[PDB]
């Protein structure tokens, strides 16, 4: 198992309910369609208008390598139009998951 | 939902085996006994011995409040002490969760 982490910058914080709308409805919406992601989730870090962020992405995948091939599909493509229009990702963190994890009952 | 992400470095990246062990038979063994902790997971970033860092952690809580308390318990300052012996956090990355997430079937 795998996790890809960016830091997502808003090219103007006035857009962020935009941005937040189509995480929701239309980002989310679209995982099931990428067969390499696992657990995908957005975070809300800062809506300062000069913050070197504003948001985090969590993307935990099969292995990168099916991650690769899904960034390659039209599905994906769509996305990263939309995306581009609001954001930047201004960092990646990636690594490989140690054991099974946590998770809670 | 919450998310607190560390980039964490190795004082020692010959420990790194030492430090992996612990994660997984320790550190994620004791969640159980964190109640704020929903998801729990640590991924191996780099090897290089002067990276920046080495491993992130990505840790899903119900909220910070809930968290801060956890961090009081000696449960929480038994962890602390043997990271601590390994290992420094280098930066904290938070945010609050967008809606739901995606989780695949």
């Amino acid at each position: 198992m795998e996790t890809i982490i960016h830091k997502i910058r808003l090219f103007d914080v006035a857009q962020a309910d935009a941005f937040e709308f189509w995480v929701q409805n239309v980002d989310y919406a679209t995982c099931p369609d990428l067969p390499s992601v696992v657990r995908f989730d957005v975070h809300r870090a800062s809506l300062q208008a000069n913050a070197p962020y504003h948001y985090v992405e969590v993307i935990k995948i099969t292995d990168r390598a099916a991650f690769d091939a899904d960034m390659e599909t039209s599905t994906f493509a769509g996305l990263v139009q939309a995306f581009s229009r609001m954001a930047e990702v201004v960092e990646e963190l990636a690594g490989e998951q140690l054991g099974s994890g946590y998770a809670a009952g």
